C-alpha cells in the first residue's frame, strides 16, 4: 500500500554492495510487513532486513532513521588542497564570498546583448507574427544568479557509486572495444589540428590570446605544457568560469546545431587555450572521435541525417520502444571514478608513451581549481568542466558504458550480449536505445534507482519511470523530435522537427557585439536545411533568401551555400525543395500548438505570408520562392535553379 514511499526513500539511501549473506528486500517487500531492516545500504533497489513481524510503516521509520544518521555522519569533509593546486593560494588577494559549503572557496585573486535579426525579424512581422510572443532564447544570467548558480549546481561532493562499479563498467568496454585499434593513437600535427579549429576559442582568465594568436605566436608554450605532461609533471592547471551566452562562451569546434549552445549548463567551466590546444594536440583521435570507437556516437551526424538513420533500425524490431536517458545536469554528476575510467579507456587506445601524459592530465582533472569571472576561486570536486576538449567523448563514453550497464542489469541480458538486443544513440549524456517493448519496459521501471546507485540520477518523473516511446516519431533526440515528409516521387523521410515557437525565436534573434544581411542569408538556409517540413519556416527562409542575390552568405553559423541556395538543399538533402508535397498532419498539429497557445501568430498568419510569396513569384523571372509547391502552383512560375554546394561555417 505504502510502496511508492519506499522507492522514494530508497533514491536517499547510499549505495551499496551485494550483501549475499543477509535477507536483501524489495521496497515491494517492505510495504508487506515482517520485514526489519538492518541497514539502509541500498543494491539494486534492495536492502538488508530480518523477518521480525514489523508493522509496515514501522519499518519505514526505521529505514528513514538509518537513513538520517548515514547523512549526519557523512557531512562534509574538509578535504586536504592537493600540493599541485597550491600555486592558486599564490594568487589570492581578498576573501572570498561564494559561500560554498562543500568545495574550498580560498578567497579571490586581483579582478581583471540579445538582438534581433533585421531582416529575417521583418519578414516575421510583415506576415503578422509577434515577435514579442516568441519564447526568449540565449538569455545571459548577471553575477548574483551566477554565483548562485554556482551555489545550487557545482557546490556538492561527489556521489557515492555502488562499490565495484567501475570495474563492472570496464567488463561492458571489453564488450565494446575495437582491439585492432590498442595502443595506436599518436598525436597530430599542428596542421591537421589547425585545419579544425574555430581560431576565437576563448582564452582563459589569466590569458590575453585566443586560440588563433596563440598559434600564430606561442606554439613553444603549447609544446611545453605537452612536454611536462608527457613526463608526469605537474602544470598549472586551472578552469576559468563564465556563466552561459558569456563573451567568452565559445565553442572551439563546428556545433551541429544551436541545440548544442542550449544544452550547456548555466555555469560554463574551460581550460586555457594553451592548455586546450596541447590537450587536442596529444589527444585529438580521442576528443574528436576519429575513428568513432564510441558505439552509437552521432556527435558527427548532421542534423538533417540522424532521424532517417535511426528508423533503419527502428524498422528492426518486431515491437520496438525507445527509452530517453534523462540524466539531472549531468556534468556535475561526474565522478573521480567515472574519471579514472575513462582514463583506463583512453590508456588502451593510446600509444604507451601517452600515459603518462594521461594519468597526469586526469589527475589535474580529480580536483580543479576554478576562477570565475570575478576573481572568486572554488576549488572543484570531480565533475566535467563543459568546456573540456574531452567533454564530448568523455561524456558519450560514460553514458553509453552507465546505459548498457543499467540495461544489462535491469533486464538479465549479459553485457557481451547488449549488441543482439538493442541498439543506443548518444551525444554527449543525450540519448537513447531502441529495443523491443518488454525488454524496454523492464529497463524503463528498474532504471531509474539503478542509475541513482551509478551516481547519474535521472530526472524526477511522473511515477520514477523513464520516458518510453511507442510509436518513432515520439523518439526526443539533439532538442529534435522526428516528422515525416512525403515526396513527389512516392517516397518519404524523416526531419528534425521541434516546435514552431522554438524555431522561429532562434531564428530571429542573436547574441552580438556581424548584423547584415550576409549572415542572415546562412541563417536562413542553415534552418531551410533542418526545417523545409514547416511551411511557415520554409516561406520565412524563401523570402530571406531572395534578398540582394547579389549578396553572398556569411560563413559564421552552422552552414553555408556556395552557387544556388536551391540546389545546395538538394545536394544534401537529396530531393528537390520542389518536391516535398506533404508534411504529415498530426506531427505538425503537436509542433504547432505553441503557436496558438502563445498567440504567437493570427488567423491570417499563413495566408499572408503564402500571399507574399505569391506576390512575388507570379512576375516574369527566376524567383527562388517558387521552390515551394504550393507557391509555384499558385504563381504559374517554376524555379530553374543553378549550381550550387553546401557547406559548413565555423
Amino acid at each position: 500500500n505504502l510502496t511508492p514511499l519506499f522507492e522514494e526513500l530508497l533514491q536517499q539511501c547510499p549505495p551499496g554492495g551485494q550483501n549475499k549473506t543477509a535477507h536483501m528486500v524489495s521496497a515491494y517487500q517492505l510495504a508487506q510487513g515482517n520485514w526489519m531492516p538492518t541497514s539502509c545500504h541500498v543494491f539494486m533497489g534492495t536492502i538488508s532486513a530480518r523477518r521480525t513481524k514489523t508493522h509496515p510503516y514501522e519499518a519505514y521509520v526505521k529505514l528513514r532513521e538509518l537513513v538520517e544518521e548515514h547523512k549526519m555522519k557523512t557531512l562534509c569533509p574538509g578535504s586536504s588542497l592537493g600540493k599541485h593546486n597550491d600555486w592558486i593560494i599564490g594568487k589570492i588577494k581578498y576573501q572570498g564570498n561564494l559561500r560554498t559549503k562543500h568545495m574550498l572557496n580560498p578567497g579571490k585573486v586581483a579582478e581583471q546583448h540579445n538582438v534581433y535579426n533585421k531582416t529575417i525579424g521583418s519578414v516575421m512581422t510583415a506576415t503578422g507574427i509577434r515577435l514579442e510572443k516568441l519564447p526568449v532564447v540565449r538569455a545571459q544570467t548577471d553575477t548574483t544568479n551566477f554565483h548562485q548558480a554556482i551555489r545550487d549546481k557545482i557546490d556538492k561532493e561527489e556521489n557515492l557509486q555502488t562499490p565495484g562499479l567501475h570495474k563492472k563498467l570496464m567488463e561492458v568496454f571489453n564488450a565494446l572495444k575495437r582491439p585492432e585499434l590498442e595502443s595506436s593513437y599518436d598525436a597530430v600535427e599542428w596542421e591537421e589540428l589547425e585545419r579544425g579549429i574555430n581560431r576565437k576559442g576563448a582564452a582563459g582568465f589569466f590569458e590575453r590570446k585566443n586560440i588563433g594568436e596563440i598559434l600564430d605566436s606561442e606554439k613553444n608554450k603549447v609544446e611545453e605544457i605537452i612536454d611536462n605532461l608527457k613526463k608526469g609533471r605537474n602544470i598549472k592547471y586551472y578552469e576559468t568560469a563564465i556563466p552561459k551566452n558569456e563573451k567568452r562562451d565559445v565553442n572551439d569546434d563546428w556545433t551541429a546545431g544551436d541545440f548544442v549552445d542550449e544544452k550547456k549548463p548555466r555555469v560554463i567551466q574551460y581550460p586555457e587555450a594553451k592548455t586546450r590546444l596541447a590537450i587536442t594536440k596529444v589527444m585529438y583521435k580521442w576528443v574528436k572521435q576519429k575513428p568513432v570507437v564510441i558505439p552509437g556516437y552521432e556527435g558527427k551526424t548532421p542534423l538533417f541525417q540522424i532521424f532517417d538513420k535511426v528508423k533503419k533500425e527502428w524498422d528492426q524490431f518486431q515491437n520496438p520502444v525507445a527509452v530517453s536517458f534523462d540524466t539531472k545536469a549531468w556534468d556535475t554528476q561526474v565522478t573521480t571514478k567515472d574519471l579514472e575510467l575513462i582514463k583506463d579507456i583512453q590508456k588502451y587506445y593510446f600509444k604507451k608513451k601517452w600515459h603518462k601524459f594521461i594519468d597526469t592530465l586526469t589527475m589535474h582533472m580529480t580536483e580543479v581549481p576554478v576562477i570565475c569571472a570575478d576573481g572568486e576561486v572554488y576549488i572543484r570536486k570531480g565533475q566535467r568542466g563543459s568546456g573540456q576538449p574531452d567533454t564530448s567523448a568523455g561524456n558519450s563514453m560514460l553514458n553509453v558504458l552507465t546505459m548498457v550497464y543499467a540495461f544489462c542489469e535491469a533486464t538479465g541480458v549479459p553485457y557481451k550480449s547488449f549488441d543482439r538486443v538493442a541498439k543506443i544513440h548518444v551525444c554527449g549524456d543525450d540519448g537513447f536505445l531502441i529495443t523491443e517493448r518488454a525488454l524496454g519496459e523492464k529497463f524503463a521501471s528498474k532504471g531509474v534507482q539503478i542509475l541513482y546507485e551509478a551516481g547519474k540520477p535521472q530526472k524526477i518523473t511522473e511515477g520514477d519511470k523513464m520516458k518510453v516511446a511507442y510509436q518513432f516519431d515520439d523518439i526526443e533526440f539533439c532538442s529534435h523530435t522526428p516528422i515525416q515528409v512525403r515526396w513527389s516521387d512516392n517516397t518519404s523521410s524523416y526531419m528534425p522537427g521541434r516546435n514552431t515557437t522554438t524555431i522561429l525565436a532562434k531564428m530571429a534573434t542573436r547574441l552580438d557585439s556581424r548584423g547584415t544581411i550576409a549572415y542572415e542569408k546562412a541563417v536562413a538556409f542553415s534552418f531551410l536545411l533542418m526545417y523545409s517540413w514547416n511551411p511557415l519556416i520554409r516561406r520565412i527562409c524563401l523570402l530571406v533568401l531572395s534578398t540582394e542575390l547579389q549578396v553572398k552568405p556569411g560563413k559564421s553559423t552552422t552552414y553555408y551555400y556556395e552557387g544556388d541556395p536551391i540546389s545546395a538543399y538538394k545536394e544534401v538533402i537529396g530531393h528537390n525543395l520542389f518536391d516535398l508535397k506533404r508534411t504529415s498532419f498530426e506531427k505538425l498539429a503537436k509542433l504547432n500548438l505553441s503557436m496558438s497557445v502563445l498567440g504567437a501568430w493570427t488567423r491570417h498568419t499563413s495566408k499572408r505570408l503564402l500571399q507574399d510569396c505569391v506576390n512575388m513569384g507570379v512576375k516574369e523571372g527566376n524567383w527562388l520562392v517558387n521552390a515551394d509547391r504550393l507557391v509555384s502552383s499558385k504563381t504559374g512560375n517554376r524555379y530553374i535553379p543553378g549550381e550550387g554546394h553546401t557547406l559548413q561555417g565555423r
